[PDB]
């Protein structure tokens, strides 16, 4: 739907949400199989996820009371606890269960859910593989998380590329693990401040476009969409992107995207959980093309919050 | 000697091991309050656990003798600065606290943790002003060794890593101590895969770095090696120079090709967590004879000397 309906809605909503009296309309916790407000919610100190960051998560999204893709995003992170060798701590059916309880508990519609496995207490530096296996289970639902606020996604972000860091390459780690060091993504995010921008795009350092601090990137030119293949996380933000570039019968590549081709786009978003479909308008202080959201990104912006309202992708949740 | 040292610690593990105190297993500093390191919480949302957004640093104690306390402090102070951390107590506090901490445990033979995080605000959509309440975490806990004593008699087995590089610097400064170990907890993961104990990561480009929680040493033609570039900047490794020094060997820190580790006289690790550790075993092949060398153990005699010079090292009061 439009950028005005779908915004309409979710404004309505929150500010609805603003007068509740429920303590937990800010948010709720799952943690040793307890309900808590976020802010008390506590972790053990000896947890292997703060003691060496040896942890896997991912991030799913709640829009006006629908679940969105809830199924493609538990099967990944149960690959990325296979990729980490964790063995994911819950049935599936118990994590659905409990994530759709703590949604209706909050009474949040618009909501940001992160479910996060640690390894557990027992490092895996001197233990046996066997011992390994105890891990952890974290759960976190909050009020929806813009990486880019609506306002701004009318006219679009600032982007630079950056110069001071690049992006982790997967022989150091494997970024189709979603994962918590965000050494560099961090790093990142500070160069765009130094430089008075907002969002990073992290090269290779080989001459090529990876993601983000939390997004995956797209540049559009000649009519086609070209998105890196390698080097970044799968996204199913950019997975729904595919799906909609089908619908519409516009060409999409996923390919190696040198740094160049970013100059001379037609168009350029950002693409995630936590924001959606984010169009960039200046990069490295100069506007990309005319400096206005393009056509194909707003066909892709529209496809992509129609999706939430598609039975096929999308499941309501039962406040009661 | 590996005699004497060891078997101090042994007798003083054996009266610890014998304490009524509770403390004798370990204590923690959260939110200015003393607490069991298995009881000690910290919140969810603190960025060192959100974005592993921390540096840390570790100090030892040995036989009731803090060692080289200062350096380590001084190197927290670089991490933060590295990462826009404001370190958020006095060093005399930190100091006080940490000595206060030992004492009340009782253990002579101590691994020392300092953690620095971001804290509750997240860098994104943040004004750098408000990204400076950071936070701090204290742990001390009976001392860790990454390879046990009776081990360092006869040396470890080693693994040059072919599924794992290191992170490069130009995605994070190895220079800043960090808990981002996804490609050394791999590397440890590759060992167990391969038959060995500890992973030596190259940087892709041919050349050593450094490993799970410690620096390498080559030894060839009486010459000493260790990377550069591209590894912690380690306060063991500071003291082997140190030893070195003392004893007119050579030690070169310059780039160090994969190459030379199949051809070295002798191999060794160094870390805080457990000191001067041999290699005699590389790839499932010997280094060299397979016999910790010379130099090797010379390097460790000096080390453990200098835990009671007054130049490194001061005594913990124990009260
Ligand atoms: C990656 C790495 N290498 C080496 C070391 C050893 O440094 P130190 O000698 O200061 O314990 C540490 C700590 C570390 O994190
Ligand atoms: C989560 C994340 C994305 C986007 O993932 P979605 O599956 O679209 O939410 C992209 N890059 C990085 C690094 C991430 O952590
Ligand atoms: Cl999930
Ligand atoms: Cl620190
Ligand atoms: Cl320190
Ligand atoms: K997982
Ligand atoms: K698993
Ligand atoms: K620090
Ligand atoms: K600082
Ligand atoms: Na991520
Ligand atoms: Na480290």
């Amino acid at each position: 739907a439009s950028m005005d309906k779908v915004f309409s809605g979710y404004y309505a909503r929150q500010k609805l949400l603003e007068r509740s009296d429920n303590p937990f309309s800010k948010g709720i916790a799952y943690v040793e199989g307890k309900l808590v407000l976020p802010s008390d919610a506590r972790i053990p100190l000896l947890d292997e996820g703060f003691m060496h960051s040896d942890l896997t998560y991912d991030v799913i999204s709640v829009w006006d009371g629908r679940f969105f893709r809830l199924d493609d995003h538990l099967q990944r992170i149960l690959e990325s606890c296979d990729k980490m060798r964790l063995k994911f701590p819950l049935a599936l059916s118990s994590v659905k269960n409990i994530l759709a309880e703590m949604v209706a508990k909050s009474g949040i519609r618009d909501a940001f859910v992160e479910v996060i496995v640690t390894r557990g207490l027992t490092g895996v530096r001197g233990s046996k593989p066997e011992d390994l296996y105890n891990n952890n289970i974290y759960l976190l639902v909050l009020p929806y998380i813009w990486v880019m606020a609506p306002e701004n996604q009318l006219h679009g972000g600032e982007a630079i590329i950056t110069r001071t860091v690049r992006r982790t390459p997967p022989g150091a780690f494997d970024p189709t693990i979603k994962n918590l060091q965000w050494g560099d993504l961090t790093k990142g995010l500070f160069e765009a401040m130094d430089r008075g921008a907002t969002y990073p795009f992290l090269t290779d350092g080989d001459t090529n476009l990876t993601e983000g601090s939390g997004f995956n990137i797209v540049l559009v030119k000649n009519g086609i969409i070209y998105t890196p293949d390698r080097g970044v996380l799968r996204g199913i933000t950019r997975k729904s992107v595919i799906d909609v570039a089908r619908a519409n019968s516009i060409d999409i590549r996923l390919e190696v995207v040198p740094v160049e081709q970013a100059y001379h786009s037609d168009e350029i978003f950002m693409c995630t959980t936590a924001g959606g479909i984010m169009p960039i308008t200046l990069l490295d202080g100069q506007p990309v093309n005319d400096g206005q959201v393009g056509p194909i990104t707003k066909k892709i912006w529209d496809g992509y919050w129609e999706m939430h309202y598609n039975p096929a992708y999308s499941f309501p949740v039962d406040y009661g």
